[PDB]
């Protein structure tokens, strides 16, 4: 064990001025995102199906052709359902591996198992294939200032797999590759030849999407250790709306309220924070209209409400990291 | 599994005209509840008691006497104790036993125990012997559309025996029948022959009434996931006010408010919460006034909120059905 | 509780004069369980499979035609497995069920799942074919005497399902039916009406039989409460041995050997001692050449020692009984 | 069992006049508890460390200066930790040890562990400094009346050790001097010689302090069966104000607020709720803002709102335990 | 943590010359440990009953008439049973509480519960009554060398209750007495001021005597980290007959034959053995024939083999202290 | 599944003849493991430590100069002890990674940590370090005829690490490395891109070695499920014996015995018998006499019983694997 374990309770941001915020709303195109990086991925694709091959390969491809010097791993393992053993595999996306510290961003790519009723298919346009969306976006925007790092501080991307249950969400039918990866970390020892110090104390905070393109939404600010990075949030909303740089969007809905929870959810972070990783759990309080309805899909997404969103998290991001 | 476990997912209510609404305010009594229903069950009935066999042989004699085809079933167990070992009974009624799917109401039919007090008896008029007369003032009103019924969906009620705790409230000591039978159901093939589905997903909803019967209740909506039911409660509510129908009513002082809470209550239905089975917990918050006091008696009942409260479920429930 | 229970540790057999044991050796033949009983037995039989509803009608349609009024219940029940969810069905057969006491015999009617290899089949004679047929012919050779039973102790039969490992044995796959039936007799109140005491007090003792049917056995004393059972039972192979009444027997080659052992072996005993029931147990030690391979077949069964351990049992019991 | 462990259920206070209430509000002085109890407490205090001991000594010292009968007891105890086994003591402090039900008021007088950042040192004000000179002060200024005691019912104060974790929050680390002295009292006879009751049954309702010390804090009612004694904490502070006995303080402003909480802190008190003890839990939501950082200093703490808090906490006490 | 603990490891006994052994073999009477010290013990002791507190005063007044300094214990506790709660008492008796290591000597004092059979009372004379006339016997015998204690090692003695099961034996219904002990013993520092070792650390050894006072017995060699000590029973049994000091004795039914065994007890040793103390288990297999038979009484014993043992016993204890 | 888990269940061996016994008997060397295997493995070398280090230098650098194409894996985890929070590493050498099918032999290669006694340090020679070099010595001794390998059936080799205690034994503090590994197969898909099956299923047999290097062992038969291949070990000695190639060997004390035992060793195995892989223990009862004590040293080990052992051994491997 060692001190830089707690920098992270001592690291601020860098804000930018207003003639950065400009440029960074020029560099990110909505129509883009929906063309190459979101289409491809509404498709049946749940764990072990042939789309969930599809999905996979679609994701590495996107990280491969960009400039900075991403490294891919791929995590499978097998676990027992209410159907069986089954395979799983969890996708990760790292610069600077050796770093001691990373932010990291995730959600997941995995669809819930329906049977195809009325002759259609349930794919999860909300759920969440538009926050893996979001995140692919956001690595192309600022590829170029991510090739900066060559603070021992990085970035990583996690998209995983299992999230949905078979059957019935219980303990033991929810959050296969989750459950798997956050154990997996809190024994591997981190940095390399470390006595004392695991993967899990590298995590600065974890910030999870999930269930994101709707219109109206509302973001609780859920927990005490994280609390200072949510009202970030609120901040950057607002210098934004006030230079009009947003679309459709009255200060009157917006979509950081401060206002708290206490009724936690069940979701991929769970693993993580039993373990004391901090959590910005990006999540909506209340869930879209279809929430696992064979309409949650295309035409029901808001394209403003998304193209708001790439914008703030782009920015609070490129914050973090002093870029 | 199979696939119809999904059904109630995608299942939706058949809205009643406000004919019908009409039809229905004036189909119950709350006289006649009240002395032929209730007062039988206003006496101590601690689970080994003899008032818990009175209790017992009154609810299954009421049932079997009406025109549609109830099936009874009495589910006796024996549990460890703090005063040592004692015997518990269940109360199950169900109608199209081997219809796949069934909507579920139910409460807790046992009085805590206490010592005699100033030669005073606690009867637990609000905890719970109310919610057992609205449940059976409920299958009287509507006798005549049940027995229509012979989408395989229909009906179920449940009695639990041994909600309150003997000595000091603890997870060995609560809860007796609910999660005995909890673990029955989940052991169970449903329906008969079936080789992968069991009795718990049969449960399309459970309906939970507890503590009511005092003035003014305000009722959280508690689970996401079962939040589209609570709206349509919100509705029913409404409406009846707007068509007169309700009495001594104040949409200041509304039951339902659509608030969220947490939650965070124990009770009857956790060991079923926990296994995936979706819940509708109609249980006041604050808890009444007289709450597990010797007050808790018939005198500090309003009969005008009880009243309006058979009327709100018992549409719900042909809503629900479809009749 | 009571006193009841305690009986079972006062209890002394009332043992056979020689004359008797003349009787009961002659009364008994090895041939008619051998086409009647047992050969309907030797099949492919896991659960679920077409065998193991054949194995269970032919079972209970033997019992059913005796004299004595025995009492039938299935036990059915569902269980996740290695391969997802399936049906398990129990077998069960009491005399005098309202008796406060039952010795009880038992063995597995399941056989193993294997894939057919070089087209032969999976069978299990001794494992445990042989043990229920032996069950069965031991009900038919005491019909008239069980007869008589209408001190409060009777006898019960028990045919476990799911004994076999699924896939890897296990703790969460194995002993399925023992370990439900278990948790049921503890949670179920006996004799009727009762409030202090189960239906596993009632157990007085739990003769288990598994894997017999090949030659030259050994038979170590497992547990020390119970071997002062395990002497009669040399006792009455060693005068039977003096009587002339076994046949191609050695006391070289005595099956039951005093001396002591552990232990040790996993098999449906174990839920049931975990709770308090003493159990003698009936499984050699070394198993079979054959276990778990193709050639535990029929051909491989040593007539003259399956006859030998008819009569030593079917003595035990008229002994225990009283008869 | 016996009927005394029912008393605190029915049990009343004895409201205090008008008279009374400007007594107490002047009998309290903030600037003595400042200098003498609370500033001596400003140091890292963390569990194995001279710190802790000083403390120690400093919370021992100052009770035993006063004239009632307090009976301390120093409860030292062993325990495994991330960074290897360790030693840890409570603090206890009775009135009438013998009597059978007791008042108890608790807080934490650890601090957590932190390397020291850029020469600065966590010592803790809010948590939980302040609510350890809050229950000094209150035994201070209410002595002369305390030993009025010699209703079988007296005052206790619990100090606990361990409450922070050392690395990352669990159940196995954190709340290490609190589960272990539920635990014992549970598993402890009172009074002495009785068969089925134990220390735990006796008491009557924890009050737990923390988190105390920054400007308008907002209380919620986190417990049902404590809410009547909640309602009196608000009653207090609302005829306190109108009396004009607090210092810049509105109504529209106030501490104890009537809206409650779904999902609820870890802390102190779960080990005692988890065995059915009655809980006031006088933590804030939210949270302080400078909750664990090195902002939680001395110049952060509102001197106003402490006294203010003082006194209703006082007037509390005394309506408890009618003197 | 320190490198005492350790010496247990490397303690070697000082033996005996053959004239010294005579001195002992005369200082001890049967006759008198029959009259004064075992007679009193044969009623009716199970926990809670008025022979329980019989029993319990005189062992602790036979220990206070001797002349070395002994310091008593009463660590009195309550637990939940199948018949409720209860309050048990272990007894506890030690030279030099100071001391950091102690050689231990223990067995049970209570009897089992049971109903009056035959109008007849159970009390097991060998189960343990006798044990402890063993235990108290030694202590007046070795009295004198006693004193001579005022290595950092010194004697305890330690009576159990509640080691037998109340109604059906299990895991919690079962060694309530020294399940209670051991935990606390874990948890207590030992030495005084100490940071990493407990009073199971300061347990050299723990010498466990139960069913003993029947002819013929044999005493296997449990466990290989205290398999040295029972060879040196051994040579102790053999120089004795070797001098005629054993009445009624061959050399070819010694009591402690070298002989293996591997499947363990469930006793008063369990809890001390799974937290690493090393354990000689002074029991017998098999079980007197009497085991928990009525019949288990003062006119089964045999003189001669329980005088033989107090000789063996007395021996070791001085040859291990080095008196 | 697939049908290749079932492969292990009808495998047999190849025998060899005579002219290839006295091959292997002449092609191991004594005295080249004696000096250039064992001799650097007589060091203290608890986990964390610099002998730790030294040690797995020895075992890797010693197996990189064979010709055959090992893949040697080094597999590093971080875990919680009673000192705090440590760093292991286990030892793994495979050849054929990809074949399904493994043979696995395995020891521990950690020693218990002691502090020094009057100088001296526990090395630990039985216990394993010889065990270590006879995996080692077997490497060498069958190179060129592992070549061969390239029924697709493979060997692999596993050192433990951190199978000792480091306090008291317990399953929290032991068995750290092959817990660790265990669970890690059970949840890694073999061979690759499997969908139902994970390596532990390929694990044919599990051979372990422990507390071996003293004169005239005896090793028990403990398990039914490879009584087969015990049975071929015992052939093999004897064989070897009647052609005369094993030295100072008596077949009246032979080291594989025909007799079995009743409770178990908790050791390396534990893990992966508990998920159902067949194990081959090779550890004898009694153990040395030397057992954890700094007597456990090279000059009480015995050169020809280590001699044999070894002969047997490569025996045995060659006839699994048809070479
Ligand atoms: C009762 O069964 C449950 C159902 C839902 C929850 S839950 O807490 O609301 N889980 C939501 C997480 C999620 C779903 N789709 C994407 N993310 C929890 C339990
Ligand atoms: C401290 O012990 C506890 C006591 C109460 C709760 S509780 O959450 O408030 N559940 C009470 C449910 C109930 C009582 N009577 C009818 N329904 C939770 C814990
Ligand atoms: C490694 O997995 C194990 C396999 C077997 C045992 S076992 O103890 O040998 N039990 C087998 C019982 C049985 C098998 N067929 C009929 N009865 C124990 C563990
Ligand atoms: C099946 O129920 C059981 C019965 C006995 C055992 S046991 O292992 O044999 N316990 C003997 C301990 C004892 C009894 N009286 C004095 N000491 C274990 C379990
Ligand atoms: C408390 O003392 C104990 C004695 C024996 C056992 S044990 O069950 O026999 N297993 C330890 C085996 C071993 C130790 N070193 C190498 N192998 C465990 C604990
Ligand atoms: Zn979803
Ligand atoms: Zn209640
Ligand atoms: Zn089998
Ligand atoms: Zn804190
Ligand atoms: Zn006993
Ligand atoms: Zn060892």
């Amino acid at each position: 064990a060692s001190a830089w374990p707690e920098e992270k309770n001592y690291h601020q941001p860098a804000i930018l001025n207003s003639s950065a915020l400009r440029q960074i709303a020029e560099g990110t195109s909505i129509s883009e995102m929906w063309q190459n990086d979101l289409q491809p991925l509404l498709i049946e694709r749940y764990p072990g199906s042939p789309g969930s091959y599809a999905a996979r390969q679609h994701i590495m491809q996107r990280i491969q052709r960009l400039q900075a010097d991403w490294v891919l791993e791929i995590d499978t393992f097998l676990s027992q359902t209410p159907y069986g053993y089954r395979s799983f595999s969890n996708i990760i996306s790292t610069l600077n591996p050796t770093a001691k510290r990373h932010l990291v961003l995730a959600c997941h790519y995995d669809s819930k198992y329906f049977s195809h009723w009325n002759n259609r298919v349930f794919v999860g346009a909300t759920d969440s294939a538009v926050p893996c969306a979001m995140m692919l976006e956001l690595a192309r925007a600022l590829d170029k200032k991510l090739l900066s790092l060559k603070p021992d501080l990085s970035l990583q991307l996690i998209f995983f797999d299992g999230e949905e249950a078979f059957l019935h969400w219980s303990p033991q039918d929810s959050l296969y590759g989750s459950r798997h990866l956050a154990a997996k970390m809190a024994s591997t020892p981190h940095p390399p030849g470390a006595r004392g110090t695991s993967q899990l104390h590298g995590m600065d905070l974890l910030v999870l999407l999930d269930l994101i393109g709707a219109p109206n939404p509302t973001f609780p600010n859920f927990f005490p250790n994280s609390a200072r990075w949510f009202e970030r949030l609120q901040a950057i909303e607002h210098e934004l709306h006030e230079l009009g740089l947003l679309k459709d969007h009255s200060l009157e809905g917006r979509y950081f309220q401060n206002y708290s929870y206490g009724g936690v959810i069940q979701d991929d972070h769970i693993p993580f924070l039993r373990r004391g990783v901090p959590v910005l759990h990006l999540i909506p309080s209340p869930f879209p209209e279809v929430w696992h309805t064979m309409d949650d899909n295309e035409e029901n997404l808001d394209e403003s409400t998304i193209d708001n969103l790439n914008k703030i998290l782009q920015v609070f991001v490129l914050e973090y990291l002093h870029l």
